[PDB]
């Protein structure tokens, strides 16, 4: 009866290394291992919490810098979309701030809610949610969208491969407006509302590169590669640093490459940066052979790149031969997981909120890695709150809520600490400054008075090595 994720979740047992993280909208991947097969493997597997859950939504549900949520601080590996989930993208839309309240769900006297997404399975020349009472007849190159008796005209509609894009007028022949876009694949249309039209879950699920911002789709599925799908589920492994784009000088012209060949090389680099910057890294191409890395090759040094301004990499290289290259970038990033409810003192306590303002105290962590790291070790903050950006106040129908997520660290704990691979246990004395949750607290209050809403503080230990990041791999060719 399952719809493909216990073949995904079986998959990510036997492919990923043992200390790996995934996360799903709304835990469907923990709930269906834990509670429906019975499983354990870390005091977490996934992301869980409802500051979360708004986290998660704003990358779902948005498109663009919005959206460029920071999925490295979790040290997050792979991404499960569920294409089902399009059944709650009106509360997915609403949490993740692209909705409000009204469209979500209607206001006092039952008005006004909306239907951001909708698919719609082919039939043959037709698209229709049987559901929904949504056809669409695009045979004659023209498309008439029938919705109930009602016949409506999307603000565009959309064609891919094709990338064809026709121009509605967003009415319905009610006269009432229908702003709504519709994105055709051969397989499959999706109509959505024009607040969620270019959300990246239509980006993952429905295979639709919609994108309202040049490039960044390109970028995007350079941060989330597939890497298996069953039914209604496909697991993206995430990686906040890839290349969407390779060039090649081709007789002083740039082209665009899809693999490399031994030799020498005069390339240009287009990475994209994921949710935080590129913070003095060092880049190598690791010569693969048989699944064994051959040799590793720098070949340039980042010292930093915005995020949401990436630029290209100038870069010439001599390269032996191998079967594929691996593209890697190494930097300061989270490791480690920990395997039991950290101790303070002696007693148990929450891995979220391991000490509390001003308190000081022994540590204890048992933590795993898949590899011989040496790291420090701080107390990392980590405020998940939601800002009202319309409406008169917080019940104000009008009123949408825009989550962000702020991240400090607050102090190192931790010293050069060889934490090896397998299971380790690391005992510290700690202390969380007297006012640093409050101070930071009183610093939102002051910037967004009644439009705050704080949904998690978090005091967490984040051991913080220098860590490879895998950006792409392509093949040696002739
Ligand atoms: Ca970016
Ligand atoms: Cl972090």
């Amino acid at each position: 009866e399952t719809s493909g994720w216990e073949d995904a979740l079986k998959w990510l047992r036997e492919n990923t290394p043992e200390y790996s993280t995934a996360t799903s909208w709304w835990d469907y991947g923990y709930w269906i291992e834990s509670s429906l097969l019975g499983q354990r493997r870390a005091s977490a597997d996934g992301g869980h919490a409802r500051d979360r859950d708004h986290i998660l939504a704003l990358f779902l549900a948005r498109d663009g810098n919005i959206s460029e949520v920071d999925f490295e601080s979790w040290e997050l590996n792979y991404f499960l979309v569920y294409l089902n989930d399009w059944a709650k993208f009106n509360a997915i839309s609403y949490l993740g701030g692209a909705i409000t309240r009204r469209e979500y769900n209607g206001d006092e006297s039952g008005r006004g809610a909306v239907t951001t997404l909708l698919p719609l399975p082919r039939y043959g020349e037709k698209y229709v949610n049987l559901y929904a009472k949504v056809i669409v007849d695009v045979s004659n190159s023209s498309v008439k969208v029938t919705v109930g008796d009602r016949e409506c005209d999307p603000l565009m509609v959309t064609f891919t491969p094709s990338g064809k894009t026709i121009k509605g007028t967003g009415t319905c022949s009610d006269g009432n407006a229908f702003p709504y876009v519709l994105h055709l694949t051969p397989t499959i249309g999706v109509l959505a509302y024009y607040k969620v039209a270019t959300a990246n879950f239509i980006k993952l699920a429905f295979g639709v590169p919609a994108s309202t911002i040049p490039g960044f789709s390109d970028k995007l599925f350079s941060n989330f590669e597939p890497v298996y799908e069953s039914g209604n589920v496909i697991v993206y492994r995430f990686t906040p640093f890839g290349i969407y784009k390779i060039e090649e000088n081709i007789n002083g012209t740039w082209k665009q490459v899809y693999n490399l060949t031994p030799g020498k090389h005069e390339l240009k680099l287009y990475i994209s940066a994921f949710g935080r910057d590129i913070e003095n890294a060092t880049l190598y191409i690791y010569a693969i052979n048989n699944e064994k890395i051959i040799e590793k090759i720098k070949i340039a040094e980042i010292s930093h790149m915005d995020y949401l301004n990436e630029y290209p990499i100038a870069v010439n290289v001599t390269l032996p031969n191998a079967t594929s290259y691996r593209f890697v970038l190494v930097q300061k990033g989270p490791i480690g997981v920990l395997l039991d409810a950290p101790k303070v003192n002696g007693e148990i306590r929450s891995p979220t909120n391991i000490l509390r303002e001003g308190e000081s105290g022994e540590i204890e962590l048992k933590v795993g890695v898949d590899k011989d790291y040496t790291a420090d070790l701080y107390l990392r903050a980590t405020f998940i709150y939601l800002v009202r950006k319309s409406g008169k106040d917080n019940e104000d129908y009008d009123a949408a809520f825009e989550p962000q997520m702020d991240v400090f660290f607050i102090t190192k704990i931790g010293e050069n600490i060889q934490l090896k691979e397998g299971e380790n246990t690391v005992k510290v004395r700690a202390e969380l400054p007297e006012g640093v949750i409050s101070s930071y607290k009183d610093e939102l209050q002051r910037k967004y008075g009644d439009k705050l809403i704080i949904r998690g503080i978090r005091v967490e230990p984040v051991f913080i090595a220098e860590k490879e990041y895998l950006m792409l791999e392509v093949s040696a060719s002739a």
